[PDB]
């Protein structure tokens, strides 16, 4: 449902692995395919791309 769009980070992540993003509470981030539990995503902030958990992150446009 969100390939193409903006999430924000609920809670920070320091990566392990060189294929991890890590990002910030609050941070920006552009889907870019879902693959399950990972996500591949763009920081907006560095424009640095790679593997997201998708149960720290939640979609920017909510009601
Ligand atoms: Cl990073
Ligand atoms: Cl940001």
């Amino acid at each position: 449902g969100e390939q193409g769009d903006i999430v924000v980070a609920l809670y920070p992540y320091d990566g392990i692995h060189p294929d991890d993003l890590s990002f910030k509470k609050g941070e920006k981030m552009k889907v870019l395919e879902e693959h399950g539990e990972w996500w591949k995503a763009k920081s907006l902030l560095t424009k640095k791309e790679g593997f997201i958990p998708s149960n720290y992150v939640a979609k920017l446009n909510t009601l």
